[PDB]
C-alpha cells in the first residue's frame, strides 16, 4: 500500500536531484552529499538545503534558509501540505535564492 509506494516514489526523487546536481554545470559551487540517507545541498554562502524522508508519514520533507516545507505523494508529484505548490518548484526558488544563480531543473 502507502509504504512501498512511498519508497519507490522517494527513491526516484532522491535520484533526480543526485543527478541533477551532479550536472551541475553553472558558475556557483554546489555540493551535494548523503548522510543516513538525508539529501544536504550547500551553497557558497555557506547556506544549506535539506531533504529527508518522514517514513511514519510517507512525506518528504524540506528545510532550507527560508523555512520547512512538507510534502505529500500526490499523483506524479509532491505537494507542499500547507500551500499545495510543488516540491520541484519551492526546491528550485529556494536553490535559486540561496546560490545566487538560477538553479532551473525542467
Ligand atoms: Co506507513
Ligand atoms: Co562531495
Amino acid at each position: 500500500m502507502n509504504d512501498s509506494e512511498f519508497h519507490r516514489l522517494a527513491d526516484q526523487l532522491w535520484l533526480t536531484i543526485e543527478e541533477r546536481l551532479d550536472d551541475w554545470d553553472g558558475d556557483s559551487d554546489i555540493d551535494c552529499e548523503i548522510n543516513g540517507g538525508v539529501l544536504t545541498i550547500t551553497f557558497e554562502n555557506g547556506s544549506k538545503i535539506i531533504i529527508n524522508r518522514q517514513e511514519p508519514l510517507h512525506q518528504v520533507w524540506l528545510a532550507t534558509k527560508q523555512g520547512g516545507y512538507h510534502f505529500d505523494l500526490k499523483g506524479d508529484e509532491w505537494i507542499c501540505d500547507r500551500s499545495g505548490e510543488t516540491f520541484w518548484d519551492l526546491l528550485e526558488q529556494a536553490a535559486t535564492q540561496q546560490a545566487g544563480e538560477t538553479v532551473s531543473f525542467r
